This record gives structure tokens, sequence and C-alpha cells, in this order.
């Protein structure tokens, strides 16, 4: 518990730093020629006996009718779901709870009018998943306002032979809460009523892909969602057809978890104006054997500053390091925080290499206390911490 407490603080800004150099956000762009948009993202889906399995999202929208659209400079969407069960209901299903805010730019057409107050929506999906077909029916509503969508999702043929949480990104980006500065950046609610085509491809690292069209348009009063996907080439034992995903990544997010992520943000915010500046960010990352420039730490801000001042503040931070516990990392990004100690790269973090990180942060720590901080973690008693041990260390 205080051995402990240098593990967990020097541990959460490495996690900081990682979350900080990764894109986790939905990336819109202009697509001029098709008269619409296209956007990309990386999606996590944490496999329930441990490790995360990555889906990447191509995407294009398109207006279905001639009017006029806007198109977007270069910004991000970043979304938070919830998925629970309705205790009353018997059929396969999935209840729904998404914010949706767009972001990325620093400091109203007439399709947005349709958006102001809480709108109905419908949702159908058929479904071809190496020739296991389904079909989904979905209902709820959407309070652009807020970003806010609370749907309910049925599998009307029976059995889902996919995870619910694959299917979430599929299954009304028009409910995209944009600031009043960013009102020209949204294709979405431009197209509306008449509506855009949504296509992706989803890839399942390591496994098959979904092909994904789905038309987005009012019928009457309620914005419909229709949509045909087809997957291919998925393995039968897979983490897909395998049914292997975690279905509700649970938000228990304690309080001595909280003071934890607050002491590796005072670590950062080393005048305790309770933000971090670029200036800031770039201290610690140099003390830790890293060199940004000054474009690139902009940029790491820029994906997490969701009010758009160009610098972390203390909520920002915590909303940051929330996420980053509930989605498992890749074996790729526990590596790079494991290389941050294990400066040789021999497997094996040294009371010489842990000594290196944690007096260039600024720790004052004797032979002594370094050998203490060893042992906290060394579980095998090899005087060293390796990979395994490291992983123990940094998990919840
Ligand atoms: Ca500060
Ligand atoms: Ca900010
Ligand atoms: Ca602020
Ligand atoms: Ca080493
Ligand atoms: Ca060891």
């Amino acid at each position: 518990d205080s051995s402990r407490r240098k593990w967990n603080k020097t541990g959460h800004a490495v996690r900081a730093i990682g979350r900080l150099s990764s894109l986790e956000n939905v990336y819109i762009k202009a697509d001029k020629q098709k008269n619409g948009i296209k956007a990309n993202f990386k999606h996590r889906h944490n496999i329930e006996d441990g490790g995360v399995q990555l889906a990447y999202h191509y995407q294009q929208n398109t207006p279905i009718g001639d009017g006029p659209v806007l198109l977007p400079d270069n910004h991000y969407l970043s979304i938070q779901s919830k998925l629970s069960k309705d205790p009353n209901e018997k059929r396969d299903h999935m209840v729904l709870l998404e914010f949706v805010t767009a972001a990325g730019i620093t400091l109203v057409s007439k399709g947005e009018e349709l958006f102001t107050g809480v709108v109905p929506i419908l949702v159908e999906l058929d479904g071809d998943v190496n020739g296991h077909k389904f079909s989904v029916s979905g209902e709820g509503e959407g309070d652009a306002t807020y970003g806010k969508l609370t749907l309910k999702f049925i599998c009307t043929t029976g059995k889902l032979p996919v995870p619910w949480p694959t299917l979430v990104t599929t299954l009304v980006l028009c409910f995209s809460r944009y600031p009043d500065h960013m009102k020209q950046h949204d294709f979405f609610k431009s197209a509306m009523p008449e509506g855009y085509i949504q296509e992706r491809t989803i890839f399942f690292k390591d496994d098959g892909n979904y092909k994904t069209r789905a038309e987005v348009k009012f019928e009457g009063d309620t914005l419909v969602n229709r949509i045909e996907l087809k997957g291919i080439d998925f393995k039968e034992d897979g983490n897909i057809l395998g049914h292997k995903l975690e279905y509700n990544t649970r938000d228990q997010l304690t309080e001595e978890q909280i003071a934890e992520f607050k002491e590796a943000f005072s670590l950062f915010d080393k005048d305790g104006d309770g933000t971090i500046t670029t200036k800031e960010l770039g201290t610690v990352m140099r003390s830790l054997g890293q060199n940004p420039t000054e474009a690139e730490l902009q940029d790491m801000i820029n994906e997490v500053d969701a009010d758009g001042d160009g610098t972390i503040d203390f909520p920002e931070f915590l909303t940051m390091m929330a996420r980053k516990m509930k989605y498992t990392d890749s074996e790729e990004e526990i590596r790079e925080a494991f290389r941050v100690f294990d400066k040789d790269g021999n497997g094996y973090i040294s009371a010489a290499e842990l000594r290196h990180v944690m007096t260039n942060l600024g720790e004052k720590l004797t032979d002594e206390e370094v050998d203490e901080m060893i042992r906290e973690a060394d579980i095998d008693g090899d005087g060293q911490v390796n990979y395994e041990e490291f992983v123990q260390m940094m998990t919840a």
C-alpha cells in the first residue's frame, strides 16, 4: 500500500500516455467525389476470459436526395455505450444506451430542425454470417440535444448467431450532439429528411469481416435505420461464432480508482492548476525517454479534449482514464507500456531499469525502496519484473 501506490501512479501515467497516443474516436472526413463523408475507427470488444478483439471499421455515407448537404472539416465523434438486459424479456435481446458527441475542432442546416426534441427510432436488420441468417428489430428514441439514444433490439429469428456487441455499431449518427461552433460540420442531419446511405466494412482482426449497407431516413415522424449485413470468412470457434465476447462492460469505477487516477493526473499537472498543457505532457513524455513534437502533443491532447480549449482538464482526464480501464488493451499496447520500463528489451525489468524510470519521473527513491517496488511485483522471486508480472501489476 506504498510500493503498490508507486506502481499504480507510475503505471497509470504510462497508461495515460498510451491512451493519448491511440485513436479511439470515430474520424469523419469530407468525401466531395460522393457528395458525402467517409469515416474510420478501431472498436474494442473485451474477450470474456481475457484479452481484446479489435474491429477495424471503414465507413462511407452518401445522401439519398439531391438537396444540398454540409461537407465537414475533419473531426471525430466520441461515443459511450452501455449494454444491459431487460429482466422481463424472454427473447434474445439487447438494451443499448448511447451518448454521441462531435469534437476535435478547437475553439444549422434545415435538417437539424427535425432533431430539436425527442425523435422515435425504428431499426431493422437482415444478416447472414457464414450462412447463419438472422433478423433484428429495434425501437426507441433519440435526443440529439444531448447526443442521447435509448434502443432495445430483439433477434426476431430466435438465437442471434453472433454476439450482440458485434452489431452495436451497425444498429444513427444523426443523433450526435454537435457543439455550436461545429454545426456546419454535421453532414448526418443536413441529409434529412430524405436521408443517407451508410456502408461499412468491419474487419475483425484474426477473423472474418462484416459488410453493411443501411438506409437512414425519416418515415413520417420516425427515424428509420434499415440494414443488410453479410459476414464471411469467420472462424467456427473464433471470438465471434464462438460467442467468446463479454456482453456487458460494467462502468464499475470505484473511489479508490478515481483517486489513483488523480495521483497520475497530478504527475502531469505539475503547477496544480487542474489542467494538463502541451508543455506539461511533453515534460513527462521526455522524462520517459520519448521526444514528441509540439504538433504531436497538440494532436494527442485534441484526441481527449472534449471542450476544445487545447488542454486536458481534470474531468477530461478522468473520463479518458475510465474508458482505458473499461476496455482491454491489445498485446501490442501492453508490450509498448512494458518497453517504457524494460529499456534493454531483454523481457525483464531490473532494479536498475526501474530506478532509471522512477528518478527520471523525479521520484526520489533509495536503492532500498526500488527493491521494495520490484519485490511488490516479483511473483517468481528472481529479483526482476517479467512481462506476465508487469501485466498482473497493471490489471485492476
Ligand atoms: Ca497544469
Ligand atoms: Ca479541454
Ligand atoms: Ca476547460
Ligand atoms: Ca530489461
Ligand atoms: Ca520476477
